């Protein structure tokens, strides 16, 4: 068709913002997370996976996961981006920027899981890891939901990523979490408070970002795109409150921490849902997702035992869970949603988003498990 | 009407810079003034309170602050969105971007008191002045500039909130400061040096923000936009090197806290006036803000004696003050300004300004006075 | 013409990324570079000459650089603006947007210098400096470039800056690093680990920042812009690679410096080409960028023998020569790339590349030295 330049024009500031989340969001995310000494290597993974990622998205992933195939992949007839013209156009912008939004979403889900293990994992087990991830995990799940594939056809609902990015990148962290273990020094059995301030400014980036994300995820500068904006300040809002109170109820105050916890639970939430619920189911998921999410944390508390960055992957796990499940119900105009799609009834809506869920956690867990076993077969995965 | 997509992306992307200027924006700017000891508990209180207003805003405060109802107030026809149509256009957008926009606004005004104040306020506290201060002061003064309230019909000229925000938020958050004392820690009478890299983050990005947040006020990517923008470069350099000049004239060198001030003092004196003024008035209003600001906090120091984050209202309460008396002088055309609306002379246009400035310091003030002393005699305010 | 507000929109949003990367990029980026005890002087020194720039840009820069004039400069009918309709358009975004994109520019481009040589230069100096430089050399050679000038009508291709800013900073740099020495403490000979998230964060929103810098040199949300986004993003990537790869081979291991450089040293690269060539061109770009990027601060450390921020130049400098050079092949159909101008050969446009590289070197180069020689003549250069 014909590009619109203002959906053009949002659409390369909502991939900046995408990146941004990356670039340097959930680096300083896990930078307050994890204990000094490890800090600059992980920076190093998530910025030398991130180039990786982004090349490899160029390389194959685009067309793999854009291009039309089966239901688990597209075609390689887009390799480094050939046969596309500059003026294509995918939806109503330059498919070159289609290409772009996209391949940012593949280094936010890579960063996730980068972060939060780069200080426990060999460099060169990452980038093999990443590779094996990303091409065998992303991609085809990306096409399975984003590119017409197998979630797609059955009409799952996932605006921007519940399922992709969010419950993938959990699974293969948890997974990573689960085969990689950590010795954590005497004395560093908790959050170093002193680095919090990273961690906050790191969500503040990551919520910021999240407006390319979950707006961009419109493809347009529509009332949908507007939709998702409102809902991903109304979700984020709402799951910081839900948090805090039930941290407040639990332990007796808030604490900055759980602040933040409570906004990427909000975010994550509503992520799969912001383009298809009102803002009351906005700040019903909101609330629902904060509390979720504190409730997976303190979960993964009573198996660890200890503060660890990989807690991060309860929040996207549970909070993605719940969110993709949670669309379900309020993509319903008797809750102000946009509907569901033709013959389809709520019960029914919700037993898809429960397929995409489990088909998402068996696809990445398996594959992120073939993943670290090939790079610790290879070049060994434990630091 | 019918929606511009250029102006729909070009609002939500302001929109995410005005967000970003609270979180992380004011929140590192205030890290950077605070001890370290309370910065957890001030980004916890700036995080919460950010979410408390982001829920109450669409809930109640933009129906009360945008609604027709009388000059003081809107209505509540517009609770929770209800009765806005997705595809409700407003001016030349989605109205729902109207929302989002108009609620960033509440945030970061609220964000530039909590900041400040965190420190010493319980945080039961906070929450409730926030409630009692957005809800009496915030809203009505927001509808009373732009909801067509009784500023707006007196032709208050405010572009971006040098009232709404600014003012407003200035003589709040003096209230707090006179009405919750601070002991302060020997050998911390002074801004800590080694925090100030974080004050000057925090301006960065409250700068970069105030693009979406001067700009932004347009409503549009027209030119009264592009002149926004390019009088807040200019305002903001010109306050910046006012401020300097200053301060080596007075103290025989540069700073580092006076270079950031003096960004903050232009960007807060161009703010009511941005969109009505010639750039040549944006340099005049950027160097008098610079100097104003600094002048306004040295007074501040002769009242506190110590170095304290509620200098920062010093700033935003006299560079708003001057400011809006400045708006009513630079938007004549003789001047290079867009000109004062039909049968209005300079000198009416700035007792108009006066009166604005005057309404809204008194109204504020009692309002924050009421709101500091519910929360005092419910839960106590002082920590 | 008529403006397009798509345009107008994304412009000034580019615009406020493009500031982004000087107001905090630039200053977080080499305040991990140096020593505690100069941030402060350092931050102070690239606020107040930011401001300059934004000044000096709005009365005289902008007219001189890009109104009509000759091969050297333009002319003096736009000072402070004058003359310029609010609603003129340039292109197709109003005007006063392309004013202020284009001052962002020179803002970033003196930010490079300044903030790698602040701490060795006294604060008047470097004010002397900037006047100096910026009029004479940025001013020109940007009217070279961009304003129709000498390079322009030669048929150099820079489509964002491989000349104008990383060049021309890069010499201007070189040569205050060789004018001004500093005492390198003892224990102080290796920047120091623990400032260096800082470092990633302040190249993360160069980053970021980069993509307004490129795409929005495009002047449009159209098919170029997106070209130069996506391969903003390739090249930067494999920049980030290549470095990384080269810094494995090189000394065993990656660090989080290299990764950080590999990324501005494809930002550097791809900065004259990215609109230019396609994207295998922006990755085999990115990849020498890269390598010649690890190759040159390798040279320069054995000059200096001692981590410096002015090693950066080293990037800005190999990387952009490398860049503008390889533009000059890239920009060839054959290779994927946009076409070189009529009657022009591969061979002849890479000696006109030459050309622009050699005259903005020998232009920088002078001017600078006479910028030093003025300041230390006036009021004494070495802090």
């Amino acid at each position: 068709a014909v590009a619109d330049k203002a959906d053009n024009a949002f659409m390369m500031i909502c991939t900046a913002l995408v990146l941004f989340m990356t670039i340097p969001g959930i680096a300083l995310f896990y930078g307050g997370l994890i204990r000094g000494k490890n800090v600059l290597s992980m920076l190093t993974q998530v910025t030398v996976t991130f180039a990786l990622v982004c090349i490899l998205w160029v390389v194959y992933g685009y067309s793999l996961a854009s291009g039309e195939g089966n239901n688990f992949f597209g075609n390689i007839n887009w390799l480094m981006l050939k046969n596309i013209e500059l003026t294509a156009v995918m939806g109503s912008i330059y498919q070159y920027i289609h290409v772009a939004f996209q391949g940012s979403f593949a280094c936010i889900t890579v960063g996730l899981i980068v972060g939060a293990l780069a200080e426990r994992i060999r460099f060169p087990a990452v980038l093999i890891f990443v590779v094996v991830w990303l091409t065998l995990s992303y991609i085809p799940i990306a096409h399975m939901v984003w590119g017409g594939g197998l979630l797609a056809s059955h009409g799952a609902l996932d605006f921007a990523g519940g399922t992709v990015v969010h419950i993938n990148a959990a699974i293969a962290g948890l997974v990573g979490a689960y085969l990689i273990g950590k010795r954590v020094g005497f004395g560093k059995e908790a959050f170093k408070p002193h680095n919090l301030p990273m961690v906050f400014t790191g969500t503040a980036i990551l919520y910021i970002g999240w407006f390319g994300f979950n707006a961009g995820s419109a493809g347009t500068a529509n009332e949908i795109a507007a939709l998702a904006f409102v809902n991903t300040v109304v979700a984020t809002a709402a799951a910081i409150l839900g948090w805090i109170f039930g941290e407040w109820a639990l332990r007796g105050l808030p604490s900055l921490l759980g602040a933040c916890s409570g906004a990427i639970a909000g975010l994550v939430g509503v992520t799969p849902a912001c383009g298809y619920i009102g803002v009351g189911g906005a700040l019903i998921i909101g609330v629902v997702a904060g509390l979720a999410g504190l409730w997976g944390v303190t979960m993964l508390k009573r198996l660890l035992r200890v503060d660890d960055p990989c807690d991060v992957f309860g929040v996207h796990g549970v909070c993605g869970i719940v969110g993709c499940i949670m669309t379900g119900i309020f993509a319903a105009s008797s809750l102000g949603g946009v509907g569901f799609a033709e013959g389809v009834t709520m019960g029914h809506q919700l037993l898809v988003q429960l397929e995409s869920i489990a088909i998402t956690i068996v696809w990445s867990g398996v594959v992120a498990f073939i993943g670290y076993k090939l790079a610790d077969l290879t070049v060994g995965l434990r630091v």
